[PDB]
């Protein structure tokens, strides 16, 4: 906990702690420890918040999201996952976390461990909160998140500028009426849907029924306010845009950065962004509108104009009056203006395109479903009842094919990554490129052109390597893949494990994008505990135990 935290400077920490700490090398100990209980349960003929009656749904603890986990920079979160559900397993990824040295907690199934079998299977996650800021968990057993496994964490600690109020959480997502297994059944074989609608903060309103009700936030006049924006769907990117406000950037993901003033902003699946709101304005109801850039090449919804109401304190209520002008077209793309408050610097004009940095994604269309995505060749299926950490504490080398392994032996070591958008297909659509156990450097992408034009770029030397940024350039955990072009990342070897690097589109995923960095595997086995080992193999017996009762085929990837 803080010592020096006032709103006039927010900077500071504690002892030893501040906004300027390496993070990712600097832990508080504060020896205190924030526990939960994650009861899954399937649902039903469920109400929903527009007035309309979901088929099923999956919920922790009864809601439609699982509780906002918060605790301090330096404590530990441990939380004890009941599934409860029919016939389904689960597992709990808490993306943004890092899991530095704790690769068998990420939750990713057939990777790091076996799904908790339903039913009354148990086991509980623990991890040290070695960065501050807004994340978020969800479900990593195929599409399940879809059905309403989500959530959000907040770890509090430092900031890049001062502010009065910190106004929480606020989880921007898409609304299915279907559920995610027939999602991902229709995705296999058809274009992806518009959402039915987008829940701001768990709520919105039904554009044909009136039925629902309008996030409100009150903001109180002349006060500086942190407002924790994220985007938990399983599709759909926003744009967002407060009227006659401007939003002031803190942090995109879990990374502080400087402050940047903005009109609008773009949030693809899995980011994040903190930013501060001054309510400097005339006391009256103000429009928080979420729009779709990109031409619909990244998502679009039923409802004309999903919003929320921002409310200044002691004016009067009803709906705001002002619908504003639109928001600029972000065009499917993330900002790569921001600079992290702790730099980082990596050599640019030594990278060389080689088949070993490279990671081709292409949609195969020459099988049985159509929407097939593969990664260097391969779409990824992973074994539920037989993990990469399985092979690890056996000794066996013999990685399946369609576990898609790129092994890295490099010890602390900047590697660097290009991936190609399907320049030679048919056609591409963006996607939103997230890493876990790490937080990679975004060191450039092809030139930002319309997200529907299907215009194609391949990384020439000659033009692209003086495009590139080395000093300084954005550190986060997700970012955006060009329509037809190439992006070009690099991550630190510093965390021995099995982590998955994918597009967080739920059925692309399904669709077999991604691949697994198993990353110096030999340091991975000897820093195993005993505790850990005994765990994930009492989880896999009772898995491959429960696996043969199931009613239902492993119809997607897995993940
Ligand atoms: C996890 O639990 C869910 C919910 O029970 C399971 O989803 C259900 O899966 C079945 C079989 O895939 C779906 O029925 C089938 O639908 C297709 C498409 O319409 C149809 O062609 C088949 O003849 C069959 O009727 C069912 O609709 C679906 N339910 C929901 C709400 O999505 C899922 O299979 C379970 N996952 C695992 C691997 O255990
Ligand atoms: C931000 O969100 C608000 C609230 O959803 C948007 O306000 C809505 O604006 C639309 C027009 O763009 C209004 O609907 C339209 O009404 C006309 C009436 O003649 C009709 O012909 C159209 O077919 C359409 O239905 C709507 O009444 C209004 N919502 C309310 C209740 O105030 C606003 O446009 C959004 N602003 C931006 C820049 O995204
Ligand atoms: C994508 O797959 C290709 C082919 O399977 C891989 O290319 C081979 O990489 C090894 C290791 O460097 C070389 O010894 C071979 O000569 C390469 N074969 C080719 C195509 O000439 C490539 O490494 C894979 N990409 C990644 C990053 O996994
Ligand atoms: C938080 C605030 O400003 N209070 C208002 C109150 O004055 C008003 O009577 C009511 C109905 O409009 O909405 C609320
Ligand atoms: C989970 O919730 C259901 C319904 O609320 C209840 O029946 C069940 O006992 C709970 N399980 C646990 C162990 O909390
Ligand atoms: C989000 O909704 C919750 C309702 O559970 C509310 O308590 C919270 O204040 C809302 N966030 C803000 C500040 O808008
Ligand atoms: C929003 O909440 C504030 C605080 O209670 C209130 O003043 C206002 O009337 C509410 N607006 C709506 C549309 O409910
Ligand atoms: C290694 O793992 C494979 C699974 O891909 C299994 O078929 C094989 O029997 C294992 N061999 C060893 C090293 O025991
Ligand atoms: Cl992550
Ligand atoms: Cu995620
Ligand atoms: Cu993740
Ligand atoms: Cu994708
Ligand atoms: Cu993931």
């Amino acid at each position: 906990e803080p010592t020096c935290n006032t709103p006039s400077n927010r900077a500071c920490w504690s002892d030893g702690f501040d906004i300027n700490t390496d993070y990712e090398v600097s832990t508080p100990d504060t020896g205190v420890t924030q526990s939960y209980v994650f009861n899954l349960t399937e649902v039903d003929n469920w109400m929903g918040p527009d007035g309309v009656v979901k088929e099923k749904v999956m919920l922790i603890n009864g809601n439609i999201m699982g509780p906002n986990i918060v605790a301090n920079w330096g404590d530990t979160v441990e939380v004890t996952v009941i599934n409860n559900l029919v016939t389904n397993g689960t597992s709990i990824h808490w993306h943004g976390i890092h899991q530095k040295d704790t690769n068998l907690h990420d939750g990713a199934n057939g990777v790091t461990e076996c799904p908790i079998p339903p039913k009354g299977g148990q086991r509980t996650y623990r991890w040290r909160a070695r960065q501050y800021g807004t994340s978020w968990y969800h479900s990593h057993f195929s599409a399940q998140y879809g059905n309403g496994v989500v959530g959000t964490i907040q770890i509090n600690g430092p900031a890049s500028l001062p502010y009065d109020i910190d106004l929480g959480v606020f989880p921007i997502t898409d609304y299915y009426y279907r559920a995610a297994d027939d999602l991902v059944h229709f995705t296999q074989n058809n274009a992806p849907p518009f959402s039915d609608n987008v829940l701001i903060n768990g709520t919105a309103v039904n554009p044909n029924t009136g039925e629902g009700q309008y996030a409100n936030v009150t903001l109180t006049p002349g006060k500086r306010h942190r407002l924790r924006i994220l985007n938990t769907s399983t599709e759909n990117h926003f744009q967002v845009s407060l009227v006659n406000h401007t939003m002031t950037v803190i942090a995109a993901d879990m990374v502080p950065v400087n402050a940047m003033t903005v009109d609008s902003l773009f949030l693809a699946v899995g980011q994040r962004y903190d930013v501060v709101i001054d309510a400097s304005r005339a006391p009256d109801n103000y429009w928080f509108n979420v729009t779709f850039g990109g031409q619909a090449a990244c998502g679009g919804s039923l409802n004309p104009h999903p919003a929320a109401i921002f409310h200044y304190a002691g004016a009067p209520g009803g709906l705001p009056t002002d619908e504003g002008t639109p928001p600029v077209d972000h065009q499917c793309l993330d900002t790569l203006d921001v600079r992290p408050v702790v730099p980082r610097s990596v050599p640019v004009n030594s990278f060389v395109k080689r088949p070993d940095n490279t990671l081709p994604v292409a949609l195969d269309l020459t099988g049985t479903p159509l929407f097939v995505w593969k990664v260097n060749g391969s779409d990824i299926n992973v074994d539920w009842g037989k993990p990469i950490i399985d092979y690890i504490l056996t000794g066996n080398t013999s990685y399946p094919v369609s576990d898609n392994i790129v092994q890295v032996d490099a010890v602390d070591q900047w590697t660097y990554w290009l991936i190609e958008n399907d320049p030679e297909g048919p056609f591409s659509l963006p996607h939103p490129m997230h890493l876990h156990g790490h937080d990679f450097l975004v060191l450039g992408r092809s030139p930002d052109v319309p997200a529907a034009s299907q215009q194609r770029f391949v990384f020439d030397p000659a033009v692209d390597l003086a495009r590139l940024n080395g000093d300084n350039p954005p550190r986060r955990d997700t970012t955006m893949l060009p329509a037809g072009g190439w992006l070009l990342l690099a991550f630190r070897t510093d965390n021995p494990g099995a982590w998955l690097f994918h597009c967080h589109i739920a059925w692309h995923v399904s669709g077999g994008l991604s691949v697994d960095f198993l990353e110096r595997p030999a340091d991975l086995r000897q820093r195993i505990s005993q505790e850990d080992e005994d765990d994930f193999n009492r989880v896999c017996d009772e898995w491959r135990a429960y696996w043969p009762t199931n009613p239902y085929p492993k119809i997607d990837s897995g993940l």
